[PDB]
């Protein structure tokens, strides 16, 4: 199982959620805060840089992926989209994915999720129905860990994810 | 009037459309293929780099903006979103915008437009109803210019744009 962090900020609330999941479930983690690539420009050499082929590998290797991204202007992080512009259906096709967005509370989050969904569906991925949104109240920035009150949600999300993974 | 190119590829079909409009209408053009910034990471120093404050300026200065982006995985270019993650409502609030996406033909384009719309609405911008999609058939890659068959469309798009610009 793979976990991708969307927040390009080394000190982001989304980064915490990523670490939690990837850790507590022992999964391959790709923190976009440190794992940084160049802004896609569509050029052969680029599609063969350093981190680029590693990204394509780790993604096309995981059975199921847990995609996390913060809501930036009612959409996923420009960082996460840029990294996705390097990949394609060749690494996501029919691959089980579980969307999870981190917003600043309120009604935020839904637009981010739908964005990630529409894009994932475009690369023929398989987004599971169950989706989650983490507000600041769900993140304990104090001890860089998710608040207990949400651990239950996250559980069944990943749990439902694996369910789809085994099915097909 | 401002024109923003979404395609981060110096040799992209979207780049052509951008040049056409910006030229034929004598507007401020920002080609994201050359005007490149670092992948947003949310840090003061960054919010005061080189191109960053220029972007904030040119955008907050234009009366109406013509936003162009290619469809990448049923969404706007990860590059355009990254650049938008630097800006905010402070430079778009109530500012008239006209969305225009460039896809590889077929039914593509709509998902990209809706993306740019939802994001634009997020920064309180003012997206005009009229929106356009340019397929390869509308782009003459041979002489790096838009095909005559579409010049009519583009006309009234920009024309309707300015209409909203003067109203409020
Ligand atoms: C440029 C920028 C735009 C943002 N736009 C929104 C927004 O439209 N809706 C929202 O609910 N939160 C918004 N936020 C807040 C983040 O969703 C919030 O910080 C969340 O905790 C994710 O933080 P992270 O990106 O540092 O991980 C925005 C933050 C930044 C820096
Ligand atoms: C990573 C990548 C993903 C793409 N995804 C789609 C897609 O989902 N649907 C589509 O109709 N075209 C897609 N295209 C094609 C572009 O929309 C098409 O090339 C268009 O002419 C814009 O080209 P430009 O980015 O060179 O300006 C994709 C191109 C690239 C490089």
């Amino acid at each position: 199982m793979l976990v991708i962090n969307g927040t390009p900020r080394k000190h982001g609330r989304t980064r915490i959620a990523a670490s939690y999941i990837a850790a507590l479930y022992h999964t391959d983690l790709i923190d976009l805060s440190e794992f940084v690539l160049p802004v896609f420009n569509g050029e052969a050499e680029q599609s063969e840089l350093l981190k680029v082929q590693e990204l394509k590998q780790r993604v096309t290797k995981a059975d199921a992926i847990v995609l996390l991204s913060p809501e930036y202007h009612s959409g996923m992080s420009g960082a996460l989209k840029n990294a996705l512009d390097f990949l394609s259906s060749e690494q996501f096709k029919y691959k089980p994915v579980a969307l999870l967005a981190v917003a600043g509370g309120g009604k935020g989050g839904i637009n981010a999720l739908n964005n990630m969904r529409t894009v994932m569906r475009g690369v023929y991925a398989n987004v599971i129905p169950k989706q989650l949104v983490l507000d600041p109240v769900h993140i304990d920035v104090e001890n860089a860990t998710v608040a207990e009150n949400i651990k239950e949600s996250i559980k069944e999300l990943v749990e439902e994810l694996s369910m789809f993974a085994k099915a097909g």
